[PDB]
Parts: structure tokens; sequence; C-alpha cells
């Protein structure tokens, strides 16, 4: 805004509001949410392992 | 180009050929390229099998 400086290039969602008060240039590289997870071992509970 | 249309709301890739000479808006969903095939006839077919 203050235009102390200029584009920010940086990790920036370009969203609704933002761009109200910003202009964005079309993103580099799309996004998205995913879930982490810690991939199973090998202990089988072997209760019935047959 | 000659503005006999002022809209387009289409599957229109964006390129950067087609950029430098038309205006577009930022891009409204994504696509890619995956890898069309069939799974394999479920569980294989195997009988008669002693």
């Amino acid at each position: 805004i203050d235009h102390k400086a200029d584009l920010a290039v940086a990790p920036l969602a370009i969203t609704y509001v933002r761009e109200k008060v910003i202009d964005f240039s079309k993103p580099f590289m799309t996004l998205g949410i995913s879930i982490l997870y810690r991939k199973p071992n090998g202990t089988n509970p072997g209760v019935f392992s047959f």
C-alpha cells in the first residue's frame, strides 16, 4: 500500500480481501490442503496374524 | 481481438502467446496431464487351479 516497497514475492495466498487492496499477478503455482500422516509399520496385531 | 465479443466463459487454456494478445482473469479451475487406464479386470481370473 504505502509504496515503501513494490511487488512482494513470497508465500502469498491471493485471497479475496487482498485483491481488494492490492493487485496480484496470476499464481505461479497452485496449492491446497492434504492430510499428514505417519505411514504404517510392520507391527501386525498378531492376536490373529494367521 | 476486435471486441466483437467482450467476454468468453469457456474452457480455454491460457498460453504465453494468447495472453500477449488477450487479457485473462485469474484461473477459476486448474487441470493437468494424468493417465487413462483400465483397472485390471478386478482380481486375477484364475480357475481350475489345483
